[PDB]
């Protein structure tokens, strides 16, 4: 008189990327790093309208 | 004057499997030949969240 495991299992988590996704598009990633690096966190812009 | 009889019919039961009808698509089946010797199965979900 036995007592069956009948297969064990487990999910597969599914690999997110925020440039898979499509709220990037709304996102331009800058390869630039250096806002992180500048110690203030203000850009100033000279716009011209 | 006679009595005459003009036929004798009966019914074909037609055979029935539980996997020639559709109701075998909601669940997936196994001839497991010593049932009666199983007294407890088991299986197991591991869901790494």
């Amino acid at each position: 008189k036995f007592e069956v495991l009948l297969g064990v299992y487990t999910n597969a988590i599914q690999y997110v990327r925020f440039l898979e996704t499509a709220l990037a598009v709304s996102c331009v990633n800058t390869e630039f790093k250096d806002l992180s690096r500048m110690t203030d966190g203000k850009i100033q812009f000279r716009i011209s309208v």
